[PDB]
């Protein structure tokens, strides 16, 4: 959830920075280290409204039933049922080819209508919502980059959160015993998010994908029947039907089928958004925070040395991603050490080139002891201790 | 099914024209007249091959099964589960972001597949059939025109029927006392029926259609997963299949659920062909005839004028739409008659304008006496006997 996640930034700082502002984009880090404070990780955990509002229903597959045919003779009048009055129905009128072998008595064209009623099928409801940035939650985690941390997804009572309301920016937090970071969090939605709908489908028990955040114009001219929350019946029912011609005074009424393959058509290669019920999920925004550490303090430098054999390589110091050197290690013997590392290159055994992330590495009681250092380039020995391994850097 | 169809030429001769050369197109029929000879209706009633080919079948709905993924570690190897080998399953290799907090060991990307088994849902097949020159059968009837006939769907003992293979195209027809209409029609498909399907969904219990004539070149270029005649599995199944991202070490697989809307999306305003079973209709051809009359006889010219007053009008003369005045009349006395029809111009009372398609008008027991006129422009008097009725000519 951070040496994992590919979108990984740092900012570093003169010792007198106390102040740092970052923009955090969705499910990117931060690993903000500073002197003689320890590296905080802060990032964009979640954003999202519960019970957002509901838009219009569209149907995805028609109910078509009692087509009504009615028909009058060339001359006599024009032709009705009356089912054209009402609504969540499908009338066409057209002119039929009317003879004296069909009951009539003049040679013409002899207007017919035929109305059907159309309901929405069982489960083929898609279904929008809408955004208001007065409701959405923005959350921003803190968790220290000691990684006495644990496999990425298991907390840690360090580890906070802060939620950020539009109307409401500005929380302080407690890190286990290191002080405090400030917080304070400008929101930036992305869209109006009165341009902007969660798109739902029902779960049709497949491998088939159910929602999709997406702009409020597109959605609202889709080539489907609608009505707004629990309606009547349907508007724009006649998108999904269609009339043959008229053979002599019947007219056949067609279903266009199922939309769904239509609709994930359109919707080829958006990317699907999240939901836990209640709680609808953006997955496009950021939000942009001063993040106030005038006021961490270090890991207790209250700690005498690790006995400088004892160590043995948890993790052989390997490639971060990053571009940063990571390793884990124990160390059998006493409790609450603070830690001897170092490293050094190739011509100059006096003088140390680690630069740590992890300023001062401790082993506790439950465990510990990952270090990340960043090299310069080249063959360098990495030493925690007398505990030693090999590193070139690219 | 003459008068009725909007679709009628005449045909005229020469009393010494005795070969008639015609296109029937379908559903369309003509009126062959010609002096001395009773008025022939020929047309074109049905072109269809009986157990037309198969051809592939096309998937319209996937049911996926058995998503397998496996992953292997950024230095160990790439992975492979076997289903690669398979078909009727659909696979996809991405590369993992992978971890320490993912069960590896060095900082990279982890190449992975994900299988899964792909077959098609309980009746969501779409069917081509194609049509062989040498198996179709082209159907022309002929029928008398003296409308001793019935109302359109009644047959009738003159009313014959000839079928046509490409090998095979000289029958003689017995017209119920007049005689023998012979027939020869080089028969004419349309498209090489090797470039032209009918396809068929399965009857998904709605006003939804079933069937359309439909060139073979779209058909084998659709956008579905495909088998011919009863086949294994399915090529083609990624079709309908579309894969998440990888997180982590699994990988989400959709369905890109029903293509039955999309389908009868394309086939906007392709109208449908028609089917009994064994017998494939198509919806476009013609044929060309000519039309062997030299060997027709007058309806019995042998019989004696009915009384000019017993006559009642049963139709009124009414505008056919072809271009002619029809009228139906009762003349109660006496019975096989001959009947007396003349009608005049204003003007001129000594000469009759009556150009009938009706040569020699009986009533017959059972019944009869339809009589179609054509008439010159003007206010004309249609007589028959003494029975009389104004008419007006455009």
């Amino acid at each position: 959830r951070c040496t994992h996640l590919e979108n990984r930034d740092f900012v570093t700082g003169t010792q007198g920075t106390t102040r740092v502002t970052l923009v955090l984009e969705l499910g990117g880090c931060v690993t903000i280290t500073a002197e003689g404070k320890p590296s905080m990780d802060v990032w964009l955990d979640s954003i999202y409204q519960e019970n957002p509002a509901k838009t219009r229903e569209y149907c995805l597959h028609a109910k078509l039933s009692d087509t009504k045919v009615a028909a009058r003779c060339p001359t006599m009048g024009p032709a009705t049922l009356a089912e054209e009055h009402q609504s969540g129905t499908v009338c066409k009128r057209d002119q039929s080819d009317r003879g004296w072998g069909n009951h009539c008595g003049l040679f013409g064209k002899g207007s017919i209508v035929t109305c059907v009623k159309a309901s929405c099928e069982a489960k083929k409801k898609a279904t929008g919502h809408v955004y208001d940035a007065n409701k959405i939650v923005y959350t921003v985690k803190v968790e220290p980059h000691t990684g006495d941390y644990v496999a990425a997804n298991e907390t840690h009572s360090g580890r906070k959160t802060a939620s950020f309301t539009v109307s409401s920016e500005r929380t302080i937090l407690t890190m286990g015993d290191y002080g405090d970071v400030s917080l304070l969090c400008r929101v930036a939605s992305g869209v109006d998010l009165a341009q902007t709908v969660i798109l739902e489908l029902d779960k049709t028990s497949e491998h088939l994908p159910t929602a999709w955040q997406v702009h409020r114009d597109w959605f609202n001219d889709l080539a489907l029947p609608w009505k707004h929350e629990g309606a009547q019946n349907w508007n724009n029912a006649e998108r999904l039907v269609e009339f043959g011609a008229p053979h002599a005074v019947k007219m056949d009424v067609y279903n266009l089928g199922d939309q769904t393959g239509v609709l994930l058509k359109s919707l080829a290669g958006v990317p699907v958004a999240h939901i836990d019920g209640t709680k609808y999920h953006l997955k496009s925004g950021h939000v942009t925070c001063e993040v106030g550490l005038e006021k961490l303090k270090m890991k207790g430098l209250t700690y005498t040395m690790c006995d400088k054999t004892k160590f043995t390589w948890k993790r052989i110091p390997t490639d971060s991603g990053h571009d940063t050197v990571v390793m884990e290690v124990a160390f059998s013997g006493t409790k609450p050490c603070r830690i001897p590392v170092r490293a050094v290159a190739h011509g100059s055994p006096d003088v140390n080139v680690a630069m740590l992330m992890t300023p001062n590495p401790t082993i506790e009681n439950n465990g510990g002891g990952f270090i990340e250092m960043q090299l310069p380039p080249g063959d360098n020995i990495i030493y925690v201790g007398e505990l030693s391994h090999q590193w070139f850097q690219k």
